[PDB]
């Protein structure tokens, strides 16, 4: 690798392979790999590195999640020396993320069974057609400790779009250890939805089409304003490092920007990523109830990255980069277009128009070129178009877009006039239920703003009311800045009152003595509606505030815990934070989480239009004064013709 | 003119000066108009002449507010035939819009009087070099009914950037009717900041310049995608009309979109328009306790509008729309470029790549090509951009994006060590102060879903908990849907307890039996924190909900009254809907509020990065399935070379 930070390469997935298969050989073991990653440097050492690379040397550390006869071990290796450094037995609770391999198989279970064969002819249903799926199940308080899992199973006949015909009233549970079923209840017949208009391919689809978009063309005369050195990003004012991991999908590190005025490169954010997905049903029947899913925990972020469309996905002038992900036996798999980089355009930077001059007439308009760095996350019926934008003003828009398929449940009503009782979701078409649900994401924010020792302040507005007749206002609004002390302090719930949440370096300040900062601007908020009690909940406890700050740790990176399959909430960012430690100018690192409550409607069916959120990290008395105050708009080349 | 909705024509303006002028010949009277703008159509006359245009003659009818001999008439003209058919003096508390024409002689008044001169010398200033501004005074209580104004004076002598020096500390009140300083006081002394570093004009700055922004060119081979016929507009699967007000500026009439699947144009939006705005500071001192604009209706959105920038408030592509605003004395006077129609490209419509099918892959993408509908408004220090995003999928988008000076306030402080009490505000420059203050809109939107009768539900979300143990989870969310059945009904605060807000035809029902509605999916809600009883919070009254929504009236417009300056808090949207009317199955109208707090920064000074802020209208359960399900991505062509 070029980089300490470097997503593991093709040739170091085969050391691994082998460095592990020689302790354990394949003919006399039970060996599946299911999660290896990078083992994060010391913090110190990268930044020492990234002053004196020549001079600065770290050994690259993997860490291994692998199954090997029954039993989770956690392998340390170094392949400086190409050697195991460690390798332990996970005893608590929770399994790893599922891999790929053993789901094709258990999907395979129910079309061999006899009872299940049994019950699609007493629906009449084609068994050739069948296909299944398997979904977590998380923990509801049992003691037992067993990788189970429940899997549904779907119509195709005419249509790809399988989720949309689903064969609902059988409980099929099997265990991924035996690979068997283990369980099998046929408790209701309901009708499958039809397959009519529910294709969403082109190729598959008929006239009439519109309404027809004009097309397009464009051309950079200079070509793209980035430069991408291995996998550091050169544009603008900004210097960061992209990074992957198979289970958080993709890292932004080392984020800096130049300060013109001041003629320095500034740290901003030492690394950014989504940390744990949390998508909770609210249907309580035997049907959905355990149907909770921890997408990174359960099922790999990158692990579930997909291959971006080329000028569908990314814009036509778009620069993509291929990872790497590992198959089951640890083999390297590509993964081409993982990840896009493009320029937007079009956007006012900053404008005024002056007609408060006598006879004079002053105008000013100014454009920006932004920086969006794109993946896409398909976890099983779910898209999630991930986005991290980057602005010359020192802004960074993280944002998110959910595209997909709605999980259906089928029925036998076709028109909400029979609808005697609550179904726990919509009717979106004839025999078909929109579960309501939710979509959490936890954001792993680690600031450095300007350096490490860093503070979380909380700026109130409050209200003051003039009681003794010496204003003819009766009252403004002034701010009171409280700084939290610890983690206790730092636990945000949006929306309880006008707040600005900033995080500032207190040892550097500004000419006029402001400490330079960046504040979060949040998305309206979502807050968790399940009681704080209910298994789900519990174990995806760090949905309960929308913001927390904590003191770095180097071993705190995985929200719902290192191991969540079939996890109990022992391990979560609610549970670390009861140590409650200062926060006071340390190393901090603070967790956003954006939520969506969803009420599904028609326009969801069959397949659904982008729906997006986003927010803003905006520097916050950061610069001396407006920091593109000397930026100048892109040029406007005339078109060539043809 | 083609349409009765179109803006007024030149030829109009002149048609009314002259009416006017007969009756009120300007050798013996004092003119002044201060609003020429259309009567409003009849609904049911426009609905017709909509479905019968060559068969339903509707006369222009024109709404006149003017000062004659400092009385104020509303005369109404019937240019039909040609004639006054009404003329009344309006008799109670408040003015007009403030004209331009007296703002500029009342701004002379400071530099012939003796005491103001003698304060400039006091401190040493050149008054060759200053420049006033008219600011409006509201109302505190007082029994005076005059129209005066405030007049604060800048430095302008190396910057064009006169709202960053102010003479700070002296009082000065005009009376526009006679023209003449009626108050003064020199209350303090304070420095006058620096010019240096605040200008903001390319050709008045020195390098350094950076970063560098990459070019671009572009071009769409068949042309764009919309048909402007006259002020209407046709695009994709809309169709819809551009209007303008001098008072409201942009007017979105008759917005629909045809149902490809129902082979039917289908009404969303019979008017849209910021009816009012309220920009509050929080400085309780004498300096600024009155400092409350209401942009619209003391200033004219209108009659604020700037002329757009090609390629910088505007992308290359996009088209103009000019229009027509009127002087004090009537004369017609043209406004190049108020109005850009573009379109935007670039965005993901729905996606989905399937995984799920053994031996399958399928992956589809579909990319959306936007309707934007901008103008930009600026009120002084302030730039006001304002876009209508109009979507296939039937979406629409309306934003507001701030830029422009901060008000500062001047001080003899250069570093915040030196504070010792609240300066109301934060010190983002030696010697300057930007007080805190708030932006608010409120939108008037006139929804007619597929027609005029609808109603206004809204749909909370509950937690329900499990206590009868018939499941494994502990709880699960429902939703519970009330119709709003009075005005009292329908008044909301935002972030009380999750809702979803729709406005439903509860007479027409997709197939499977669901009302066609649409829904508010509102930004992160500012709310007021002034007191309810303050001044100009009674004034704006209008703030004290997120969302309103009343019984369709032709006569309730503008949200803060029809006459503002001086206004009392007697004619508001607050007060209207003390009638408390029906709003089930009826032609409804709703108000939806949009606020930001601003805590200045120094990145905001001299001039201020954009700051912008949107709303989304999203179809909900108004088509049958996903209305875009057979639209195609744009042709991507390739560029033909130099
Ligand atoms: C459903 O199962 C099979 C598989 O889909 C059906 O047959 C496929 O078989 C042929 C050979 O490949 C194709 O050319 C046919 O077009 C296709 N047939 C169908 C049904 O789609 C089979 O006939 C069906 N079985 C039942 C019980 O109807
Ligand atoms: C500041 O006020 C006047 C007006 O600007 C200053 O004089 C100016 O006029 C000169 C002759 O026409 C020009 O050559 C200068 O460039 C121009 N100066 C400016 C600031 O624009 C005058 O110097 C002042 N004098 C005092 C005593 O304050
Ligand atoms: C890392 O381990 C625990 C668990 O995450 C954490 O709370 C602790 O403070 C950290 N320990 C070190 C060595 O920093
Ligand atoms: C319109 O005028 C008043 C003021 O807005 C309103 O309250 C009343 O009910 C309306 N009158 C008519 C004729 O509908
Ligand atoms: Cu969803
Ligand atoms: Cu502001
Ligand atoms: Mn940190
Ligand atoms: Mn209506």
């Amino acid at each position: 690798v070029q980089h300490p930070l470097d997503p593991l390469t093709k040739e170091e997935f085969l050391a691994v392979q082998t460095i592990v298969q020689n302790k354990y050989p394949i003919s006399n073991n039970r060996l599946a790999f299911h999660y290896i990653g990078l083992d994060d440097p010391e913090k110190d050492h990268v930044l020492r590195y990234e002053t004196h690379p020549t001079l600065v040397s770290i050994p690259r550390k993997i860490f291994v999640v692998a199954i090997i006869n029954s039993q989770t071990h956690e392998i340390l290796i170094n392949l400086r020396i190409r050697s195991i450094v460690s390798d332990n037995i996970h005893n608590g609770y929770g399994f790893p993320i599922l891999s790929v391999d053993e789901q094709s198989l258990a999907i395979k279970l129910p079309l061999k069974y006899p009872p299940f064969i049994d019950s699609v002819k007493k629906r009449g249903l084609n068994l050739s057609e069948i296909v299944c799926s398997s979904f977590t199940m998380g923990w509801f308080g049992e003691e037992k400790n067993v990788r189970t899992v429940r899997l549904d199973c779907f119509m195709k006949e005419s249509t790809v779009n399988i989720y949309v015909r689903p064969i609902t009233g059988i409980t099929i549970v099997a265990d991924l250890d035996l690979m068997k079923i283990v369980e099998y209840h046929d408790r209701d017949i309901e009708a499958v939805p039809t397959a009519e208009n529910t294709e969403y391919q082109v190729s598959k689809q008929s006239p009439p089409f519109g309404p027809k978009q004009h097309s397009l063309t464009s051309h950079q005369p200079q070509g793209p304003g980035f430069q991408i050195n291995g996998h550091s990003v050169s544009w603008a004012n900004w210097k960061f490092h992209i990074g992957f991991d198979v289970r958080a999908g993709i890292v932004i590190s080392l984020a800096s920007i130049y300060d013109l005025e001041k003629h320095k490169s500034r740290r901003v954010l030492y690394k950014g990523y989504i940390s744990e997905l949390f998508v909770p049903y609210q249907d309580p029947t035997e049907e959905f109830y355990f149907k909770t899913f921890f997408d990174s925990g359960e099922f790999g972020f990158g692990l579930s990255t997909v291959s971006l469309i080329p000028n569908r996905d990314c814009p036509p002038h778009a620069q993509f980069i291929d990872t790497y992900v590992h198959s089951a036996n640890g083999t390297p798999i590509l993964l081409k277009n993982a990840i896009c980089v493009f320029e937007q355009y079009g956007n006012i930077m900053w404008r005024h128009t002056e007609n408060g001059i006598p006879n004079e007439s002053i105008e000013e308009s100014r454009t920006e070129v932004n920086l969006i760095v794109r993946t896409i996350v398909t976890v099983g019926n779910y898209d999630n178009v991930i986005d991290w934008e980057f602005k010359a003003s020192g802004s960074i828009k993280p944002s998110i877009a959910l595209s997909g398929i709605l999980e259906i449940k089928g029925t036998n009503i076709k028109h909400k006039d029979e609808i005697k009782e609550d179904l726990h979701g919509k009717l979106v078409s004839a025999n078909s239920i929109g579960i309501y649900h939710d979509h959490f994401y936890i954001y792993y924010l680690d600031f450095d703003i300007d350096g490490t020792h860093n503070s979380f302040e909380k700026t109130s507005l409050k209200t003051v009311r003039i009681k003794d007749g010496s204003s003819k206002r009766k009252s403004y609004w002034t701010t009171e800045t409280q700084t939290a002390k610890t983690e206790s302090d730092a636990k945000i719930t949006i929306g309880l009152a006008p707040a600005e949440l900033v995080v500032v370096n207190p040892n550097i300040k500004t000419a006029v003595g402001n400490e330079v900062g960046y504040r979060l601007i949040p998305a309206i908020p979502a807050h968790p509606l399940l009681t704080e009690d209910d298994y789900p909940q519990i174990r995806g406890a760090f949905t309960n505030y929308n913001v927390w700050v904590t003191a770095y740790n180097r071993t705190e990176k995985w929200a719902g815990g290192l191991y969540v399959d079939h996890s109990r909430g022992d391990d979560t960012l609610a549970v670390w934070t009861k140590q409650n430690r200062e926060i006071v100018n340390k190393d901090i690192v603070m967790w956003h989480v954006v939520g969506i409550h969803h009420v599904p409607a028609q326009e969801d069916f069959p397949i659904m239009p982008l729906l997006s959120t986003s927010f803003e990290l905006r520097p916050t008395n950061f610069f001396e004064r407006n920091p593109v105050l000397k930026t100048l708009s892109p040029r406007d080349v005339a078109w060539p013709g043809c």
